[PDB]
């Protein structure tokens, strides 16, 4: 069986399992309430997300779940990633307990906040110019942290960033459609690096300032890798500054070594957030 780890072990009865949050590839996720997660305050209830194996699951799904958990232990804590909070490993089925993000993925969040095409049946308040740039900064901070711990994401996109109740951006699914976020060298040669994540961040920036737009709209998968070699880049979003468009373009450098780092992107975005007003 799985060995115990008392750094992360929470008893099974301390977890009140709630409604489904989504069905992942490795397993199913559910909303839950953890009693006495902070052992200093044992009478408190904390809303958490809980990952478990599906009904029709195999030995490969178990080892991938265990690998994700163990990877999350090593990477450590940061405000702008989904953090490991605990695990139930002993009594029966494996539960992996992580932070909960009540507002869902960044793409749907942004799409819902478009002016009333807005696909949501429940629209929300429009995001200011400073809010959009702040979102990019936080996502860059998370990636800066992940990169500093030698973690290569391999699928950074607005759909894999989650948003908390307090509107904190959190990188999701980092311890493991998609071709349009891949750098040419990842798409062609399967070479994933921190620089290929930087390319992906550029597509994520374009998602932010299109309020969750589909990149390369109407472009087939077969056409894209040719068009990227020819030097095609996405045009500036209608409601985007030239500075922020230049940042996307720098992320989309054909030569990987010429892309900025997340360290530098965080510094550039820090300056732009200060220079951007809330009145816009
Ligand atoms: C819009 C849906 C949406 O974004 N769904 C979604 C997207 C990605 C991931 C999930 C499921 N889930 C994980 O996989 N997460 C996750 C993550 Cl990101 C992870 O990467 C490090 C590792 C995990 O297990 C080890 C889990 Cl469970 C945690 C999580 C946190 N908050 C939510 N809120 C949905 C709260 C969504 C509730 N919505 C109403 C139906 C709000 C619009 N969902 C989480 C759901």
């Amino acid at each position: 069986e799985l060995p115990e780890d008392p750094r992360w072990e929470l008893p099974r009865d301390r977890l009140v399992l709630g409604k489904p949050l989504g069905e992942g590839a490795f397993g199913q996720v559910v909303l839950a309430e953890a009693i006495g997660l902070d052992k200093d305050k044992p009478n408190r209830v904390t809303k958490v997300a809980v990952k478990m194996l599906k009904s029709d699951a195999t030995e490969k799904d178990l080892s991938d779940l265990i690998s994700e958990m163990e990877m999350m232990k090593m990477i450590g804590k940061h405000k702008n990633i989904i953090n490991l909070l605990g695990a139930c490993t002993q009594d029966g089925p494996l539960y992996v307990i992580v932070e909960y993000a009540s507002k869902g993925n960044l793409r749907e969040y942004l799409q819902a906040r478009r002016p009333p095409y807005n696909p949501s049946h429940n629209p929300e308040e429009q995001l200011s110019s400073k809010d959009l740039v702040s979102c990019a900064y936080q996502v860059a901070r998370g990636m800066e942290y992940l990169a500093s711990k030698k973690c290569i994401h391999r699928d950074l996109a607005a759909r894999n960033v989650l948003v908390t109740e307090d509107n904190v951006m959190k990188i999701a699914d980092f311890g493991l459609l998609p071709v349009k976020w891949m750098a040419p060298e990842a798409l062609f040669d399967r070479i994933y690096t921190h620089q290929s994540d930087v390319w992906s961040f550029g597509v994520l920036l374009w998602e932010i300032f299109t309020l969750g737009g589909s990149p390369y709209p109407g472009v087939p998968v077969e056409e894209l890798f040719k068009l990227l070699k020819e030097g095609h880049r996405m045009d500036k979003p209608s409601n985007c500054t030239n500075e922020l468009y230049m940042m996307m373009r720098d992320c989309w450098h054909a030569v990987p070594s010429q892309r900025p780092t997340f360290k530098q992107l965080v510094e550039d975005l820090d300056r732009i957030v200060a220079l951007t007003s809330n009145q816009e």
